[PDB]
């Protein structure tokens, strides 16, 4: 999804939607910020369905990677940024 990405800091948003927030895991592990989503079997609008997936995004050459933050909203916006320096 959007995507900042100014001299100062940078930022990601991802459609998550169909995830709850217990499903849903963000790690820096180094130059590399993994998001993970997983959901079991469940019934919906058209039949049942489980979901995985695994993101990862290199990390800008100026950002601290301990400087990253990370954010979900209640209607599914999960986003994580992060200063620039």
């Amino acid at each position: 999804m959007e995507m900042r990405l100014e001299k100062d800091r940078f930022s990601v948003n991802l459609d998550v939607k169909h995830f709850s927030p217990e499903e849903l895991k963000v790690k820096v592990l180094g130059d590399v910020i993994e998001v993970h989503g997983k959901h079991e079997e469940r019934q919906d609008e058209h039949g049942f369905i489980s979901r995985e997936f695994h993101r990862k995004y290199r990390i800008p050459a100026d950002v601290d990677p301990l400087t990253i933050t990370s954010s979900l909203s209640s209607d599914g916006v999960l986003t994580v940024n992060g200063p620039r320096k």
